[PDB]
């Protein structure tokens, strides 16, 4: 009645631990993994701790798998069926689901329960609350690679370009393309966007971004930021700017390069620094009217549901996301590492475990 | 000195008139015609009178030209320039544009000048008030027979889909697929739509359709539409429709399919009748909170430069609608007659002066 | 273990009858009622079976009561708490709630359970579904009269407001002033209407309406809405039309009084007809962008709880409303029966359990 | 034809100097001011050289006067017309006016042209460029101390609320209660917000921040901010904030106070700094759904009629902004001085000149 999980020990140790196989509640499900991926979150939470101390937690968030164990009240999952997992699981029945921010239900960021508040999906089970809300089924057509793309990194990126407020042919400029960069990148192209500037540090993978939208490709080798996008733009700047990664002053890049009136839309973790810098005069002293949003992605079986169909659909192929494929258990350990060392290849890598 | 221009003389008649080639007021300019299409609305003016009677009134308003005169104040447009005049051209100084709608700058509609309160663009010369807000500059790479659905066909599609608040992967019904609906269906895979249902009645234009999108084809003759798309969507409904064609009776058939919360989004012209149907049951007596938007089309020079760029970035190739290109004045007639008679093959036609 | 209950005995027919006292789940909460309402709904569906045939249906859905019993899993809601009971009562796990329409949990309307799918409020007991989800805490500085307005009156009168898109300053037209018209009013002057317009048959209870706000009356017995509303209105328009009653016709009235690019919010429950009628050539043929909405009121403790501080903060008093107040169970026949057969001086009757 | 106006004469000095008379071109027209308002903005220009040298600058952009000269093609005001002049009088041809963003037509903050790129309103004349979409005619039964507040505090402070996507009932805090912020306060009621905490440094002018609907006073000499309203709020946070006044480190406190979900809404002018700091943790580490919005107040013809309308209504009663009254030309620069330093618990004060 036992299971082994890939974990986080404490800061700094990652192990193999084994635990209780978990028990779904009434309206809670057991799911299986049939495929994850790693993500440098993980990183972050057990070198950098920029989530703080946790002790023997399962690691990784983005599963598709099979439903093994329902509880009674489960009512549109039955044991066999493929699911797709939000890497956002959160508790419904909160006010701030009724104020519309699922993301944050039970606190702020509290819709991310995988290795945060409760073991992740690296290990042979794990366990899914609120089943009928938090899961959604997965075609048989849909392959397992680009599946798991979507719990986490296709959801960030079309967040981002939703946050962005993109009216048809609009300038769109993406700021760091790591996963969730090129699908900010798609995200765009969803959103009707004209032109769409992706602008990356070396190594750029420009083939991954031009087959996602891009129309352009600023290589910050080439000189600063700032400087590309003004000259690209006449000096007009961009209708939107979407933040997918870098430090904290890509926020002050963001604002330099969003014409009045436009909006930077930040999905990126920032995990180091105690303030993230808006520069005065660029913000218009406070008027340009900038507008900044940053949000956590949305999860539940709704948000799951519609991005599987954009990839049923043919919208978006997030398969060319996915670098290196792994399979078994033994190699969740070899991909995790893979996200620590930043190889020159690598988006991301999946471990499938059939 | 006179221009040849091809008129409605009267409710019923249509023919050749001649007229003193007006001149441009200290910021309007003169352009002559490169390519025009008719339109079907000319035709409800002409030979239904739903604008009311005319007189002597240059039809047609769907062109790309040459400015060949410019008034003392205009700045960014030369006699040579080739440039897309949009179907919609606005005064940009009245209390409507400071309220967001320049379409109805001046009264409900007053936006659309040509071919209603003043000359159109199927005549040697024709007038175009404030040209630096009015006119898009037309980049050499795009042709001519695809640059003339942008002034019409792509603005007022795309403002379908603009209007029914179309969300990543959500389904959208689009009703009535002439020029227009086929590019309410371009618009829906530009606001990131997964399925797209395309709803016609026989003939069926599909290559069109699926080519700008479309992912099922529902045809009137297998039964009637809220039949079948409810089977579609196994008794779901679609997240928004776009009415693009039809009589009266198709606003009730967009409400019946649309789920509770959907948006129904219209864009056309309904020529006929002293009411349009709203079902009160599907309505849910008032309650269903099924939106009804209807709206004319954007026009000036921002509109046409953001989707010159779409069309000039690969996001849309407006050419599949063209069907029909004829070359020479003589042939405007011909081309205004496919618009009365519909035939089979028959989406849009292009006249082509060079 | 019994109770009393004024109930739906058939179509046609009401009477009180004697029923098993619920239970709750595990979720739920049993109240029993200190002030409850009447409403023209429940008048509807007896007479005319709007929701079709019942049988020993309790009716009611507006109450403000104590919590008696609750769930193992209540958390926020003990035995002897006074709250306020909404009266859309949702399911809260459904997808519809997901597309953030609770209104139509489960299927259009569904969040309307009380006297359609459940028992309503006029019993010694009755069942609220999702305590923790579904009641407010009522403070006891808040009048029992006042705080049975909430439930439905307000929140579908302010729900007529925020559907109109009210711009600070906009000039806003109310159709019927009943109690929800009247709400309605304060709710656009909650949104920072300038101009109300308030449009009544005879009887018109004046001084409620300007008391809510309303700066002018326009009595349909002096003559047509839409001449009226031009005149005093210069010709232009209003920026904004909510439907708070009357006829199928009054969707036409509405949209011939709205200017281009204003909105149309109802919140009417229209019992007659097969359509609503919305006239082509002033809906601009299509294209007038009058937008139209039409909605059930929200629901659920957040909206009640948010409705509760505009009361206690004095931003509305809704007590004058209250037209007829009695005290005892045995009056909430009598009240029921002022819904029928409306007299001259009545709005809102109230009846007080105590 | 000479006339003599306070100029800005150089960084730190102001003094009267002699102009000629401006001549208003074809759209134009010329004011002569009827009352006058200084802000701390002209400070700023003056003493601190916020926008850079000038040389015989003519300050001051808050003023209503009399029509005396129109341009050839005005057509909606004549010499004798009462009007009120926005603070922003942009140019309306511009492409970023087809965009929604007057303010900023032409360039980040072009919209405001008085004392920055032209004379303002301390002149015995000024110009309007653009009368016909710049001025609002003034009714009689408005007192002029009153009007002189709607050409920037009106607007600007509503515009706060504006941007702060108020829900009805929702919880506002406004930080900083100058003249702006009074009006912010205003704009929230206007808005429908239920409690709102008015935040402000020692000393409290209470009587007017409760006059304009404030609910809780927080008083920075009781402790931080933050600590205070999370303890006003048991810890939930506040649904908006508007950020009216104060230092950069206001905008950390800002993100501080507001639930995840919620918006910060500045219209303040941030003067020094190089950077205004967004705390990461408190924003989420870029993910708490926090919105920031910093806006230029609107302009133009229809801000102010919507506004006079509000006044006019009885909706907002601005003349306890007024707390100083001096008369004369003479009194122009004694009143500038006022606005350098903390006077008194009064603030803004209004020149008439009869
Ligand atoms: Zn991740
Ligand atoms: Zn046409
Ligand atoms: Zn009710
Ligand atoms: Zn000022």
């Amino acid at each position: 009645h036992m299971m082994k999980g890939f974990a986080m020990l404490s800061i700094g140790k990652v192990g193999w631990i084994e635990k209780e196989k978990p028990a779904p509640g009434p309206f809670d499900a057991i799911v299986r993994p049939l495929a994850v991926a790693p993500c440098t979150s993980d990183i972050h939470t057990v070198f950098e701790g920029a989530i703080g101390e946790r002790h023997n937690m399962i690691l990784g968030h983005e599963a598709v798998g099979e439903v093994v164990e329902v509880g009674s009240e489960v009512k549109d999952f039955k044991p066999g069926d493929r699911v797709v997992v939000p890497a956002i699981t959160p508790d419904w029945r909160t006010s701030e689901v009724q104020r519309g921010y699922h993301q944050h239900s039970g606190g702020m960021l509290a819709g991310w329960k995988f290795s945060n508040v409760k073991d992740g999906v690296f290990g042979e089970f794990f366990h899914v609350n609120d089943a009928d809300m938090n899961l959604a089924h997965l075609p048989k057509e849909i392959p397992l690679e680009a599946a798991v793309m979507i719990p986490d990194m296709m959801t960030t990126g079309f967040h981002g370009a939703e946050l962005a407020d993109i009216e048809l042919g609009a300038t769109v400029a993406v700021l760091g393309i790591g996963p969730v960069g090129l699908m900010a990148v798609a995200g765009a192209k969803l959103r009707g966007a004209g032109r769409i500037i992706a602008v990356s540090k070396p190594p750029v993978c420009v083939d991954a971004a031009k087959y996602y939208g891009a129309t352009d490709i600023v290589n910050v080798k080439d000189g600063p930021i700032e400087s590309q996008i003004m000259n690209l733009t006449e000096g007009k700047g961009v209708d939107a700017a979407i933040i997918a990664g870098g430090n904290a002053d890509i926020m002050a890049t963001a604002v330099k390069i969003v014409k009045p009136g436009g909006t930077i839309a930040n999905v990126n973790y920032f995990g180091e620094g105690e303030v993230l810098p808006v520069p005065r005069l660029e913000w218009g002293c406070g008027m340009a009217h900038k507008t900044i949003k940053g949000g956590l992605c949305p999860g539940g079986r709704l948000r799951m549901e519609r991005l599987i169909d954009l990839v049923f659909y043919k919208r978006v192929d997030p398969s060319k996301l996915v670098t290196h494929v792994f399979r078994g258990f033994d190699n969740i350990e070899k991909a995790f590492m893979l996200m620590k060392d930043k190889p020159k290849d690598l988006i991301k890598p999946v471990v499938i475990l059939a």
